[PDB]
């Protein structure tokens, strides 16, 4: 010990936990961590939190020595519909290391140039959605990003069409999961889980997983009727140490999992690199540029997409500032020491507030705010650990490499084909589910006028 | 000749535990048994086992002189809610012999024939809600007998009403119960039972107790209100044990109950659901016993004496416990230090396991056609060899309720075949769910109703 | 410091019967990838341990810990390798006598003699391969024997195999490729004495016969009527106890030699050649570094250290399926290795090369693909991570000579063919102790570029 | 199954205290265990406790993430004379981490090397004393095994030289701990601390903190008179806390000492005492340890390195502390609430016991050899299951002199073999002296000397 760790405003046997009593949490963790710094104690009823911020401390913690992903109060809620998934999983969880180097495979980026067809698929269909359009209308720039990494995910990953381009009022499935993931945000909340209040929510929610479990478990049979893909990678590969393949109930947890990790991180990525564009007119300028040199073709190729640097690089600055999955939790492997200045008890939970740790000034200089692509020109130059948008250590995000390629993809052809307009100047709103997204965002989009 | 067992791969300080890092512990040592042959060693970290599989070793190993009856892992993480119990209980604790010798006379053939009146009553409740379903309908069959007998037991034992067929969702008594045993079973395969993953589970398993618990009481309080009775319940209360003179204590009463009701519940479940399965993919052998249920069942209702007719019925059932033995091994301790089959020396203590279902697949005992499902090896059961056939355990410790359960099946198995037709509407995978006992899972089927009465 | 992981034990006769197939090398993989970097193998009356890991193979490197050890394996190639320069231990007489008398035949010196009898070689092949009808094709690993073996018999030894001048294999390597083979063979027995293995050892003494007789037909052509690998064995004195290699440890460095050579230099061509035909990119790739540097009817001893391309595509090869798939030490005092396995003073090592070449945390997640672009700055590669030719003064001699050799031949096949798969050939690999694919075929068109 | 737990007859307003009014309470409550089994409840009027005495709970017990060294009754009569000494501190007072930290340095195998010498010379005086014995005289070996541990302690801990060797009628400095420690254990079994029976105690136990004070400030003044050891002593002066003050205050210092001399005195003579009483009764081993001291302690006197060469020595001590484990108990108390085993529910704050004796005989453990002497089963003591054996204590609050102490059975004893036999020549009968710590009272041996020089 050195160091008493600084806590918010606490309200009685309540902690801190209405600190959080917004629509938007983790803005308001920003809003803490803005005022007092680098780590703060954040306590709940139940549980007890610490919030890093530092790339100082940051570094400490991504040590796989010392530290292992914990489930955060919020995972552990997702572990409801999403289960024994990768992303709910414990490291030392028996189906965790099993589901994980069968899937890596899957992910490489040698997979990519099979998922490239079918990615290609869906993303002219977003780009003939727009095409199609009459001039008085406009873009509902996350709707349509739903429409397009949901499908993608769903047609690319498992050769299931969920056909989201062709229905107006969401899909069932899509509405579900986000009326469940919104229900694992709400209970964060709540201090008496069981007071009746909650008896429709808590049916609703119930009825919610019916609804995934249902489909997806039938497309686990519907595919029994084989093909190169995930589902097949997951029906068909091999533990090497009981050499048996995944449970059937877990791989109904993998899915889901992927369904809701990819549709809710793309398409937040996609809608938020949009919106940079749209408001860093010099940025988009130079970004459709390569975009119009590099996509040559009536369709783009595998070795194309990996040709654009600048897309990519607006793509990295994107989720600098807003990094769609906001963060990350861990426990002490042991006791330990953080920083030489906070001692930590075995089983101590931190918590990596990305968006912040993407703020830490000493890191990227004092335009930390500025949306400036070009600190990715030189990847090398950026200190190990400063930039962790998809977590860190074996725990990191296994479709980071599927993501950039879409992402890459699809920003491209819009580059391509349309030029867009901030018609309504719309003010950033971020919605807070345990993702991120932007709200409302609408542009107008006048068409280069060129076939595919 | 003193030759050293084998052994699967091990790994480091965990021994040969990942090997059973599985959903299907038992199909996975069968898979494991037929790669290393009848007998091996199996370590986990702190215990060591011997698995069996051939009738040779097992006639050796049922010598009640040389081995008895052991708590094995399994069943010493059941004894954490099920304690004492006849189940649980070392043949030499107390317990044991007070509790074997109260209860026994509510088993044989002599209470039987008192039991067959609310069997009856149960299973016209099944066939009641067969006959009521709309036409494209379908049966759910390990979830229907999981009614029926959860509903038999605990009449026939306790005069209690779960009135499971009034629901929808498994009588959470049920829920709480599998999640018990589920847990038991995955403590097996732990591989660090420390570290965070597990603390929910400890939560969940001591929740669930509670809930077996609660009803138990209830039932023990249904009684001291609610009567002519003759149970398996009175004779646990009143019943006193004559050679130390004095009854059960309110403890180790409860671990009867809850030890009655699961083992019943789930073994007999697995049965019926088995049989099934085995039926509807073998239609000739369908039509065999579907016709002994219409020659015998002449009365609106079947009598006790019709259950004892049904002779092929009985070899259904019995070709089908062969296959899978829904509680698929019992273990044994050496009594003294001894040398097993000739071959294998081993020191006072150690312990055994009997693949049930890898006994009963011994070629040299049942014949190179093991694998094919046909009733008519139990034709004379006399031909059949001693030892080769333990579905029901061994010894003074045997399964109890064999004959209960026996004439559970019969009886219950043979009204589906008087009144129904069944359709393996889905093309079935056979997909066998492991807790400790085995059972079908998904398994469904569609029933055409014969339109025959009841009464 | 923690116990060892280890496979199925058949009680008395241990982890024996794992490996009673035709293809144990890759057995031992498959092992090693249920156990992990390290695992147990016992045999009844033999202990050793099994290593894939960069990490414990850095350790199994300091050469001031471990020793070369011959494996069973190569105890058995001692049978009729003897005391040559593989089958050596470091401290028997005549490993440090020979090692000096031969390592003047290996520096870059000797090897720029070598090359225009490699050369010669090389165009036997393609006039072979030119001289095919239409309908016909190519058996790979069996040109390859007939081109590798009539290589060092030529630069080693000047004497002529004229292996292209026959159908049927030659004799000696039949002999020769079952000695392998019985060697191989031997170390899965359970029963050494059974009257099942009567006939093979008749066999086997036959094919040392043959081997030796050859030997013989060999250094009496010599003594007939050259600065070559052979006159240094007869006429070199080594510098630090002042003799000659006896007569019997001749005969061992030529067998030796030849085997050595042909085998490792086979298998390497062949599987280069497999990747080349499976990933076309990579074929159009190097085939135009051939058109580029090959500009004269016959290779330049300079213009060969100029296909690098090429010598990338090599290495990607040995690196995926390195002939010499294994190597054995043993611990010079007690010692812990990686803080994790005490070791007592003698114990074995194996190294598992095709596994330590799938060490994800050193190569990536992208092993198993071949990509010659990996070995574009070598020096970026780990020390320890990539080993097809063992390790420190035990390493092999014949290394630069061989890099040299399957450069000049592939480089020269890109040059002069185009290739087709047209079988669609699914990878078989063929153990003797070395490795080798067994039923590769290809079609190839000339591209008319003379000699 | 989550169980009521069993709890002993009690007796009126008094509870269980009636049950516990004998001279040999751990003792008494092994014999409680046995009958009741590994949990009871023990109440007393103000306290409840619940005593374990199976490994399965135990385990449960020494997680730190659960459960916190607690202050039992007995270590809160102790805490009267010695404070906030490092034994009788709550983990959450601001010394206890202040001392630890400060103190560790002084336990480290870094420092036995320097304890060594003076270790070996109070070991002479021992020797030198059986040596020069006449034929008829025996040993009273308790007696001398205090001299020889709280010398060892003073010279050691504090360049103090107690020269207890010196004098046949005990130190008062010695008397009056040993007075002070056998008061705290009484006054826990008195039903009522208001009875005129008590007052000469309310005063001899005063007089008693008096003259520990008067001879500990002698310590600390005379070496104010000298100003050059590097031992406990100076680091309690010179240590400063990393934490936040820098030296330790004098008063806490003023029981530091208490608490060292008096916690290495009597678990670690009782614990050499056993060490004989099992050597003696059990001449298999001795022969065998003998054995060993003869072939390894080569010099004239033993080094620092031979010690650590004495395996079997190692075993047999380990083995005694096993079967008698002279600091009988510890207790704990629940952080938050939990459930005990999954059968107890256990509120925030309640106390538990472990009798340490009583889990070092359970037989699904070690075997239903529990009581007989084998030092066999401590070769591969990392085959020992983890928290089965638990003598000096568990986790942040271990007992900070394991070292040391086994550094001193080890010495001392391998010389015993290497220059005496050893016979019970009386046929003792085993009799445990019951304090707070356990001690054989009335062991008795005859030596007779190998004729081996130093
Ligand atoms: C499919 C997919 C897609 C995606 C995308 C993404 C984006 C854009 C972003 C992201 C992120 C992330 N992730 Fe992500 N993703 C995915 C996925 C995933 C999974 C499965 C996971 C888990 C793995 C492990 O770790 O185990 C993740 C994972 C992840 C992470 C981590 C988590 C924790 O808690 O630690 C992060 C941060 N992810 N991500
Ligand atoms: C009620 C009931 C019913 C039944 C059924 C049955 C079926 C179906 C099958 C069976 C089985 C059996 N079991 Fe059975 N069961 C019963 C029961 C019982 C009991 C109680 C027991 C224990 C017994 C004694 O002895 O204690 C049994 C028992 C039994 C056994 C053995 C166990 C051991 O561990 O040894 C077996 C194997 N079971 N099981
Ligand atoms: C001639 C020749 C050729 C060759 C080639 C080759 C290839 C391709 C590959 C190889 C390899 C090798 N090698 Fe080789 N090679 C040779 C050789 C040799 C010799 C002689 C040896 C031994 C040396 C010494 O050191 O002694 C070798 C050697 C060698 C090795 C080592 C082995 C052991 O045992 O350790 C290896 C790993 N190799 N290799
Ligand atoms: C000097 C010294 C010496 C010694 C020794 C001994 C022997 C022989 C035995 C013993 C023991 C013990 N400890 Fe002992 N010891 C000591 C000490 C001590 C101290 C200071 C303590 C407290 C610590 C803390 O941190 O808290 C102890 C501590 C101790 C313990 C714990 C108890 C409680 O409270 O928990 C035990 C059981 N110890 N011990």
């Amino acid at each position: 010990t050195i160091k008493e760790m600084p806590q918010p405003k606490t309200f009685g046997e309540l902690k801190n936990l209405p600190l959080l009593n917004t629509d938007k949490p983790v803005q308001a963790l920003m809003k803490i961590a803005d005022e007092l710094g680098e780590i703060f104690k954040f306590e709940a009823p139940g549980r007890v939190t610490r919030y890093l911020s530092s790339q100082r401390l940051i570094k400490e913690a991504c040590d796989e020595s010392r530290f292992d992903k914990n489930l955060s109060q919020a995972l552990k809620f997702v572990r409801d519909f999403a289960g024994d998934g990768l992303f709910t999983s414990w490291t030392h969880e028996k189906n965790w290391k099993k589901a994980h180097n069968i899937l890596l495979p899957s992910f490489s980026q040698q997979a990519m140039k099979g998922y490239h067809a079918m990615m290609v698929d869906i993303a002219v269909q977003l780009v003939q959605k727009w095409e199609r359009l009459n001039a008085d209308e406009h873009i509902e720039v996350p709707e349509d990003m739903t429409r397009l990494t949901l499908d993608t995910i769903g047609l690319c990953g498992f050769n299931y069409r969920f056909n989201s381009f062709y229905r107006d009022q969401p899909h069932p499935f899509i509405t579900s999961m986000v009326r469940a993931l919104d229900e694992a945000m709400n209970k964060l909340q709540r201090a008496n889980p069981d007071d009746p209040a909650y008896d429709e929510n808590k049916r609703q929610f119930q009825e919610d997983i019916k609804v995934m479990n249902d489909l997806v478990d039938k497309i686990i049979a519907d595919r029994k009727a084989q093909s190169d893909d995930l589902l097949t990678h997951m029906l068909n590969g091999k533990d090497p140490e009981t050499g048996e393949p995944l449970d059937d109930e877990n791989i109904r947890y993998q899915i889901i999992t992927f369904l809701i990790a990819f549709h809710e991180t793309v398409s937040g990525w996609l809608s938020f690199a949009l919106y940079f564009l749209v408001k860093n007119p010099h940025v988009l300028q130079k970004a459709a540029e390569e975009a119009a040199r590099v996509l040559v073709d009536p369709v783009p190729s595998y070795k194309q997409v990996k040709q654009l640097k600048y897309v990519g690089m607006v793509l990295n600055e994107a989720i600098r500032l807003w990094p769609t999955a906001p963060a990350f939790s861990l426990y002490a492997k042991e006791d330990t020491v953080l920083g030489g200045e906070y001692p930590l008890e075995k089983g101590d939970e931190l918590m990596v507030l990305i968006p912040q740790l993407h703020r830490d000034k000493t890191i990227w200089g004092d335009d930390v705010e500025e949306f400036r692509p070009e600190r990715f020109e030189n990847p090398s130059a950026i200190p190990q650990h400063a930039f962790k948008p998809f977590g860190n250590g074996q725990r990191a995000c296994i479709g980071q490499q599927m993501s950039l390629h879409e992402a890459t993809l699809v920003l491209g052809m819009m580059l391509k084909h349309f030029d867009f307009e901030d018609h309504t100047n719309y003010e950033l709103d971020i919605k807070e589910t345990l993702t991120l997204k932007p709200e409302g965002f609408v542009v107008k989009a006048k068409s280069k006028k060129i076939p595919l």
